[PDB]
């Protein structure tokens, strides 16, 4: 309540300094928006991030590592300077930045720099306007480039950057207020196909191509019917007059669990190796070099996020059904909200980038990030919230092993 | 020429005995025309020809044998009653008589029946009409049934009754008069899918007859052009409510040797499989019984057989492209030459069968049968003819090997 | 509560009458259960069933009507023998009893007539157990054969037996209790290709029915995931050696509404004329003579419906995804609940066969039918749920339509 | 016979004016061979083969016309100057050079060029070599570019450039010599599908693609076996994760003649919009620019030709089954005989580039080039071949028609 120093009143403190950010915080979000960039190539995104936590006041007091394991990924870390002769909370949050090819940044990634940003702010804001000894934290911000394509947030997980963290934030512009949604796990492969080129002497690599197409199209009736299998003929033949000995298809597929993942992916080996088989062509069959993992949820973290959104005014009820952030919830309790930002429009469309750019986008990317620097201070200072964020995120490990 | 005894004189004698049988000929005819009966149940052909010859004249001068080795198959034979203290010649003439379903004798096999013993009554009669010591020769009638399925013709060969004819005879009504046509070797296959009937827990049998059906049909691209391939989804599923788990299909499949047919074949069973592979389903492949041998020519039997029907005033340019008489050829020195019956209907039409009973038909085909027996004469009367067919057998022989 | 004649004191009643006809409610299951009967054939459980409310105490106070507009159909109606000179509540309990081919009673039919006749039974005693005038009720019971083919409800309907019912009751045994479950809409497809049977002057009718298929089997990739589309190929050629004339193929769709199954029927017919168009056969689309329509769920009637089975102990949380009683639904207020019998059996299967008759299950089949008579005295006594019944019924109309 | 002036004569003379060219008809050869040019890009073949009729001696003695109707098109004419007070003989030879692309000179058309160039100089020289008044002749040499690909002897149609010959010459280099060989009519077609890119909401232009694919494929059955289908998919999607909106294909279509040509054609457009039909997209079929015609024999021009062959040692019994000179064959009395020039390899192979390239080459060029010039001076002193010529070129175009 109004008692000195509550949680109440931290709470309020982190939602006025990010208030008093949200010039330099939009100044942030048109920065990355204004000139959109691919993946491993936010060379600029980088910049403009890293000068971001250096500029914030008093300068170096965020300890930023540029080119942190990627390029263009970064890393920047504030704690209270203080000590006291007991191990601390180490509290993640995430900046996404690359935008999409052609249609520029379709997803709202401007917005989740930002987001991510000013919930850091917030909470060191908060831990700032406190007397007394604070608690031991240390506040990590991530730069993960490439969660379009790629996965950045994997090669960060490679590295080690997550195995120290004990929860993690971020959050997604979307279409509805929900704090959590079914992201599923991907597996992407390329099937190539050969042959040799009097069509009697031929094997017909085209074939190949369209009888694997065959083989999966009606195996569609048997899938699960929450599995996603999605595909094209890349190349075809080159020329009418001859044998096509050379054919290739680009597929991802879909499935709620590594587990089920693992059974629809066998059923297309097969479907790819008939095709061979028919044909007479010989195969390669090339998985991707990361596959992507559905994101476990955390109800404890979950809870407690619903109702610090509640209090700000949010109601709660995506783009695309896969990200690298299921990599990083499998190894860091972790949530994934995805909120509203006055538009109708879809992700991954045209009109979506001039939604993620207006100016009525920024309320409720300010808000949201309210929202997530009052549940990191919740962690912070309930214990019994932290323990049960780590049971759940056993349990939930064990089903999906 | 006006000789004594000149083969000129031998081969009139033999069209003048055929003349003679005329009317009992033709009667033979109709007696299997008006009554059609299917393979291995022409138990009324049959009687009809085995009482034929038991009636030629004197009585019992031909050795009939009925129901030789199979039901409905006979056998009758014919040689001078002399003998001289040096092997004979085994002459072979062909009855066919298996009508087809429905649609009656619309190959005209009651014509082949006629045309056989009409042949072997000649040779008998011009052989009869000889003074002096006749050659050693021996008359063989075989009556083959079950030509348009199963190859009764085989079931003759197991039980060796190919294995001491040194030159087989026999005529097929066609379109136009040809001494020979290519007709192709043959393999049918039953292929049969097994699965396994909540669709996520199906494995599809009609998903794999399907597959299987698209595997073949991309293949007829880069089959040779002389290859044929032919089949049917006898089972596809009996309720849509529930997953098949049994498909059938029946294919049969052509090609000009055997050789190639092996290739054929083997590409064929990878289509299959490869639709059980894809499908999850387990497959059985059944080949027939009998596969059916491309028929070899015989050039020196050909051409001597075309200079007698040019004598005859037939001018000289099949149904199914395959029969059993192929492995008769294979095994025995033959000819089976196609001849117009004075009708433009096609093989195995309703029209047909009206040409193979009308009386229009019984000068072409008692034509052609003078053809056959002056033919068989020319074989008795040239030994270098003889040799001369056992050189093109030979080395016909050896490049189908 | 305890006070004279109060709404808790009738239900009691209805519980009760229900518990002393457990005997012969038990043997009217057995009957019904021991002599399986399929669609439009159910005789003997058609005289089952119209002999046991014949027989209901005083004989003749049930006024059954046999044969009543189907042959196996029966009627059976009861009001309390008063009157005083305002329009009387017509309350509707049917009973299903059509069984599987091969696997008996495998959707527990006979359960479903025992839980209509139980209910049935149940509101008459508790308002026969009442003194002083008895509010303007009459109770109807109505046998509807062929749910599991043909729509016999749907015949009733064109009869008009359902145009002057105020609500409807029914239960189905499933696998968990549930007040209500999404049954879609269907709608059924026979369709037949007509070919013309030298394969060069062919038009392959097979052809049309693969092309079909593989038109279908890629539309999965953009089919709604909700939708569900099954078929066979029921007639794939007769003989290898004819180019095949006539094909068929049986195919039924599923879509949650009305409209979304209109949309998904007209891609399915471009699919069938296309594989027309491409093999130059002739089509013709038949489809079946009854389409079934999706459930509509009344809000009211359920929440009234979950609050008494809770009283009894039923915890809550189908078969074949569609019912001829979304078509009842559709112009009658109803609820269709399913509940659990003791068994983990799937419907459809043998082993539910087993469930569906064994003396475990006709405990829960019995408490159904007290939670079905408690709900139907609410509506008796409750002016307010019924005109939230009818509420709810005429919105949920206006988005269906 | 040795007769003053004999026909015999004449042709030993174009013979020897031919021999005693070997060495710069050779040069010319190597001059096409060493640097290959692909369709309508012959600058460098036009340069030689015109230079080589302008140096011809006397210089200008050959009326050439470079850049004649097409850019490296070009026309070389002679006569004999001499004029009295009775229509000319218009005698064409044909210069083909396009190569192939990546493999170079795969059809030996250096060989054709030189072929042509030969048999025109040793006309020339033959009657050149004639006293007395010579008999009017135009000698006309026609460079014709792009063969394969495009049809520039189609262009030279449509300029007019066939209108005033008689008859019309040309040789092309394969594995055998044949006064003809059956060069098939020819169809290109380029099929274009457009969709519209929530899948549910989404045109699959890949399906299209594919379901085309099929359409053909299942039709190859019904084809007659004359008939040829080749075809590729150019363009299959670009991205797995957006539905395709568009594809392309590109077929071409070969049958013995235009009316079969046609009936072939319209099947597969049915096969196109029956994928267009089923998929829902919109579908562009465009057909080339020029369709390619086979090639018309003529009786008596071949006989003669093959009595001259047969003079010069040559043994008679193509690449590509079609060639625009069957478009010239339609409008001119021509033969387009085939020769060895002792390679084993195969037209279109890299191996076949080393024949055409060869020294052992230049003995069957110029043999050939020989028999074409005999053959001229056959129609330019037989009255009555001409006018056969000419019958049977009348007959032959009523069949066509
Ligand atoms: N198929 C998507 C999956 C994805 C990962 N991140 C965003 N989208 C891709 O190309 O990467
Ligand atoms: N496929 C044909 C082949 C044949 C053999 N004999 C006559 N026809 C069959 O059913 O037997
Ligand atoms: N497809 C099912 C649908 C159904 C209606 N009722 C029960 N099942 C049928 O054959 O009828
Ligand atoms: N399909 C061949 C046909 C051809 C014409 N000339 C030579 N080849 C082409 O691409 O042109
Ligand atoms: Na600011
Ligand atoms: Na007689
Ligand atoms: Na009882
Ligand atoms: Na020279
Ligand atoms: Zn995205
Ligand atoms: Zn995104
Ligand atoms: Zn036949
Ligand atoms: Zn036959
Ligand atoms: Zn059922
Ligand atoms: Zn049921
Ligand atoms: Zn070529
Ligand atoms: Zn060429």
């Amino acid at each position: 309540l109004y008692f000195q120093g509550s949680l109440e009143l931290l709470k309020l403190r982190s939602a006025e300094c990010i208030d008093e950010a949200a010039e330099r915080l939009g100044a942030l979000s048109r920065a990355i928006w204004s000139q959109p960039e691919l993946a491993y190539e936010e060379h600029h995104a980088h910049r403009v991030l890293t000068h971001f936590f250096e500029r914030e006041p008093p300068a170096a007091s965020w300890a930023v590592q540029p080119h942190y394991q990627l390029p263009t990924a970064f890393r920047a870390e504030w704690e209270p300077p203080e000590a006291r002769a007991p191990r601390p909370l180490h509290l993640g949050f995430l900046c996404e930045y690359d935008a999409l090819p052609g249609i520029g940044h379709a997803c709202g990634h401007n917005l989740i720099a930002e987001v991510g940003a000013a919930a850091a702010l917030g909470v060191r804001g908060a831990l700032e306007g406190l007397p007394r000894p604070p608690p031991p934290v240390k506040v990590v911000v991530l730069g993960t480039p490439a969660e379009e394509d790629g996965g950045g947030k994997i090669d960060l997980i490679e590295a080690g950057a997550f195995t120290n963290l004990d929860v993690v934030f971020m959050a997604h512009p979307s279409q509805e207020n929900a704090a959590y949604l079914p992201d599923m796990a991907e597996h992407d492969v390329t099937v190539k196909y050969y042959g040799k080129a009097y069509p009697w002497e031929g094997l017909n690599a085209l074939d190949a191509a369209v009888l694997a197409y065959n083989n999966l199209s009606v195996f569609r009736q048997q899938m699960k019917p929450t599995w996603r299998v999605h595909g094209i003929i890349k190349n075809g033949g080159v020329k009418p007059n001859i044998i096509p000995s050379y054919s290739e298809l680009i597929y991802y597929f879909r499935a709620p669990s590594m587990k089920e993942l693992q059974v629809l992916t066998k059923k297309a080996e097969d479907c790819f190796r008939a095709a061979a088989l028919a044909s007479g062509c010989t195969v390669e069959i090339k998985g991707g070099a990361h596959d992507y993992y559905n994101v476990l949820p955390n109800k404890s973290l979950w809870k407690a996020y619903m109702e610090n959104g509640r209090k700000l005014g949010i109601e709660f009820i995506g783009p695309s059904g896969s990200t690298d952030f299921g990599n990083v919830s499998f190894v860091v309790p972790g949530i994934h909200p995805y909120f509203h930002i006055g538009s109708n429009a879809l992700n991954h469309t045209e009109q979506y980038t001039e939604a993620a750019g207006s100016q009525e986008a920024q309320f409720y990317t300010l808000r949201t990030a309210k929202a997530l620097a009052m549940t990191a201070l919740d962690v912070i200072f309930k214990p019994e919230l932290l323990e049960g964020i780590r049971e759940d995120f056993k349990l939930k490990l064990q089903e999906e092993q």
